[PDB]
């Protein structure tokens, strides 16, 4: 059988676990990964959908058809409906509901 | 996130900086306005 010039390849059948030198190690199957690269980069994936992390600190999850994001700053996202640091609630429409509560009990 | 939280609590409680959805589905904002409560007060 064939070897692997540099790397510590863990196999079976249709299941593979992959170790590289350089810190990166990866878990594989026909319809499944789950990736761990040396840039903090996290990358669990599937056929139906996908999460990662990003080494910038982001958290996604790759819903396709929705996304629940969280970007560096802190800002939770949905869709592009965000909900700041803060706790405001600006929905996608770009109503804040402080703002809209506010122009209420006038 | 590091400047953000996708938290969700043991009694199911989803927050994130603040903001809370109950297991009701009451979305508490940060800044303690409820949106049934606030859509009460309209439509008097």
């Amino acid at each position: 059988k064939a070897i692997h010039p540099d790397n510590v390849v863990l196999e079976n059948d249709k299941a593979i676990i992959t170790l590289k030198p350089d810190g990166d190690t990866s878990l594989q199957n026909p319809k499944v990964t789950v990736e761990a690269l040396a840039d903090g980069n996290v990358k669990i994936s599937n056929g139906t959908g996908e999460f990662t992390m990003s080494p910038s600190g982001e958290i996604k999850g790759g819903n396709r058809g929705g996304s629940f994001t969280l970007q560096p700053s802190g800002q939770l996202m949905c869709n592009g409906a965000r909900i700041t640091t803060s706790g405001r609630i600006i929905t996608a429409n770009g109503v804040d509901m402080d703002d809209f509560y506010q122009k209420y009990m006038s």
